[PDB]
């Protein structure tokens, strides 16, 4: 209920992400973060391969302050990657907690990234570039810390989103697979 | 699906080190031959596992298109399997990990580096001696490694173990043959 | 197997089993072979025969001090054959009461009692349990969280709460017990209210 894109009351559009290699220090990071600013900690999650993952939510000013305090003690270095999206896309909020496998769905891209921050930053950039739909997403858990997601829509939009992800990911991208029209035994449920 | 419709005795198994590359291989395998895609599942250690089912000619043709895409870049195929006529016991152990509750004896436990090594050796072992497949865990939860257990007569399970040895080659991590399990362990080997 | 096997105190009529023995093996098949030698050698109660993350096998057993010690000897003999598959090993003659309910499944606390807290992070499961038991019988602390290998690639962690002096006193003991097996040891003097009780979610 705290992952809702729309609150019933204060509005929290900003999304702060912290990916750490130490679970212990990862908790230390969370303390200092919520100390300097009243952000809303979305999750404190020990994940696959032993990494720790922090997600926070709040106003732009609140999140920004918590992230600065987080970085300073993160090297006092166990900080793997960071992400701050002042205005996260609405389709992205429901793909933060549990690994979502799509039920039923044309064209699709499959983005394979090295870190969790790379995935969330890539899906977001693509969701606000072309009218595409985020179908699946898995973050670190069960897949050795790696991350992947899928984006569906018209062919041209899928291609457009492919170049967007390819740019802001950089060396964090492992492979991007673009299929114009998958088989009927793939259309709908890509993972089973 | 994972049972034992036209008879589809052939089993194709693909271990791809990339989940993105994996879903591309699955699309290429089906567009060149009408196999039944049993599995498209990301497993532990960030690997991707593909399992297909069809006639020997269907699978054979699908795996050709698979190996073309799997090595298209700079390599992404960890291991592969192609069993024209897989044993009947081997089918209900492919979907999810199976733990035996109790036995009906000796036992052999095989630890393999890849999943393709496990299913291949289990297939070979089953066809050489009256052994019963009991447990099997593939990649998930154990960093990509795979294992299984076989039971039966002492001389029989040791005849099956020698077959596992050869079919695995360097993919064999460990083989254990317990002639007479302790009574508190007969059945539930994992708890 | 009786679900009450992890209970710190068995009912009246059941034998006393205060000792604890833990085995970490790099091989799962070898792990089964080792467990076989354990129960055959001595009548110890096998707590778990469990494969976990990083592909290692996890074994725990309980019984009288003389029994578990006898099973552990036969364990090390088999686990070390050829090239030893044994990664680490623990033997506690009288494991602390609080320690028992954390062995089986991962446990996350949902509340505290009024304030400091330490978070220990080890490389092996044995290093975690051994570090927890020593602290609990050194300082008046309370074990809140613990996770053994599963979901974190073989690593392990636990949390201890209490007064700042108590968690400090239970810090350098963990360091001496862990040795090189310790990764990171965090300490928090005054945790924020939002983190009090619920550290993992």
């Amino acid at each position: 209920e705290r992952f809702d894109a729309t609150p019933p009351e204060p509005d929290r559009p900003a999304l702060g992400v912290l990916e750490l290699t130490s679970i212990a220090r990862g908790i230390t990071v969370a303390d200092a973060a919520l100390k300097r600013a009243p952000s809303l900690l979305l999750m404190s999650r020990p994940v696959s391969s032993g990494k720790h993952l922090l997600m926070m939510r709040g106003q732009v000013a609140e999140v920004e302050e918590s992230m600065i305090a987080a970085r300073e003690i993160a090297g006092a270095g166990a900080l793997l990657d960071e992400l701050e999206l002042p205005y996260a896309h609405e389709q992205l909020w429901r793909f933060l907690d549990a690994p979502v496998v799509a039920d039923a769905w044309e064209s699709v891209i499959i983005v394979e990234t090295a870190t969790v921050c790379a995935a969330i930053d890539s899906a977001d950039a693509a969701l606000k570039t072309a009218p595409v739909v985020l179908r699946d997403m898995r973050l670190a858990i069960g897949i050795a810390g790696k991350a992947f997601f899928t984006l569906t829509g018209e062919l041209a939009d899928v291609e457009a989103a492919a170049e967007v992800v390819r740019e802001r990911c950089g060396a964090r991208l492992l492979e991007l697979a673009c299929i114009a029209r998958p088989v009927d035994e793939l259309r709908g449920r890509l993972f089973f």
